[PDB]
């Protein structure tokens, strides 16, 4: 029972962690994506410039 | 947020600046133009002279 509670503290429910990992990785790829949109804003500033 | 306000101070809204530039350049070409009319005033003074 000590091992049980000790595991409830430290040892992870790796399913939940994996869902958290896939989730956060999507947030990451979404963010890099929004750089791929964000940097594209001043080139249109160059477009009215020319 | 510091970068944001710092940019609001120094960094320019280049669209507005470009409109200002085209504008003032037209005022310039209009002014050179009005030299092309202004210097032409005394040659007619030479015309009644001859």
């Amino acid at each position: 029972n000590l091992t049980a509670a000790e595991s409830r503290i430290r040892d992870v429910d790796m399913a939940k962690e994996m869902s958290e990992f896939t989730k956060n990785n999507i947030l990451s790829q979404a963010s890099q994506a929004m750089l791929a949109q964000a940097n594209q804003q001043p080139q249109n500033v160059l477009q009215l410039l020319r």
